[PDB]
């Protein structure tokens, strides 16, 4: 299993991004690293897709699972540098044969440029 994410770089301020997380089920989740700073979850969606945000993003947020295609997004909107960071994805599963794997992307820079 990989997991490939798209949709971020460099972005102006008060911009808005749509970051795709790609599984090429169970729980999947976003999280954000900034320069010096610890792993922070932004937002998580379960198997049937009951969300959870961090509160104080919860207003410009937004992560969304299209089951058809197979890919997690995550909408982000009004930003500013406070969000540029490594933006990544996660995919926690508990199976019958293999039991549990935990799979995440290789990470996404965001840039927001004041």
């Amino acid at each position: 299993v990989k997991l490939q994410q798209s949709g971020g770089g460099s972005v102006q301020e008060g911009g808005s991004l749509r970051l795709s997380c790609a599984s090429s089920a169970g729980p999947m989740g976003w999280y954000r690293r900034a320069p010096g700073n610890e792993r922070e979850l932004v937002a998580g969606i379960s198997r049937n897709g009951r969300t959870i945000y961090a509160p104080s993003l919860k207003d410009r947020f937004t992560i969304s699972r299209d089951d058809d295609n197979n890919i997690l997004y995550l909408q982000m909107s009004d930003l500013t540098p406070g969000d540029t960071a490594v933006y990544y994805c996660n995919l926690n599963v508990r199976t019958a044969v293999a039991g549990r794997n935990d799979y995440w992307g290789q990470g996404t820079q965001v840039t927001v440029s004041s």
